[PDB]
């Protein structure tokens, strides 16, 4: 059985603990500590072939160790996720997404963009401008929210494909 290593990254405060909880654990969680980084493992079918999945859900500073880096480059594909209630969380995945082309040394990293808090009515960034810069960077976008679980399973589910494609 395959197995892939998917890294959830993202600003602070943008759902990444929120999204991996409700993959893994189905419910909705209001006040996770943001300096827990943690790892899960969950057995998945997806287009009819199961996979372990290995997810980390990131925390940290805004530095840059080797060691760090060479933590980051074992991830296979990353989830970049934004809210679409902060601008500047949209436009912080530009850099999550150099950082990670600069660690896999590769431009063709397997990625999903994530718009994450779907449910909530005041957005900020507009689907079409995400919709955009997924097409600019060869990558799918996915609309969740954690809250009502909507694009959770296939926010997921469409990186292993992209991890599938990419192997
Ligand atoms: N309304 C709404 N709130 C969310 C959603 N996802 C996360 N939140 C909330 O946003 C805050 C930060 O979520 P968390 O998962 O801790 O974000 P992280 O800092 O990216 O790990 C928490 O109060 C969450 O309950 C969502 O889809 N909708
Ligand atoms: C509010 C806390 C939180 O949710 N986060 C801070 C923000 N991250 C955490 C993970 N970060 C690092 O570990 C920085 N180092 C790093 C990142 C990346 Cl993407 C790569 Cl590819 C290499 C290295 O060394 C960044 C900020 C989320
Ligand atoms: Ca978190
Ligand atoms: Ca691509």
């Amino acid at each position: 059985m395959t197995e892939y290593k998917l890294v959830v990254v993202g600003a602070c405060g943008v759902g990444k603990s929120a999204l991996t909880i409700q993959l893994i654990q189905n419910h909705f969680v209001d006040e996770y500590d943001p300096t827990i980084e943690d790892s899960y493992r969950k057995q998945v079918v997806i287009d009819g072939e199961t996979s372990l999945l290995d997810i980390l859900d990131t925390a940290g500073q805004e530095e840059y160790s080797a060691m760090r880096d060479q933590y980051m480059r074992t991830g296979e594909g990353f989830l970049l996720v934004f809210a679409i209630n902060n601008t500047k969380s949209f436009e912080d995945i530009h850099h999550y997404r150099e950082q990670i082309k600069r660690v896999k040394d590769s431009e063709d990293v397997p990625m999903v963009l994530v718009g994450n808090k779907s449910d909530l009515p005041s957005r900020t960034v507009d689907t079409k401008q995400a919709q955009d810069l997924a097409r600019s960077y060869g990558i799918p976008f996915i609309e969740t929210s954690a809250k009502t679980r909507q694009g959770v399973d296939d926010a997921f589910y469409t990186l292993v494909r992209e991890i599938r494609k990419h192997k």
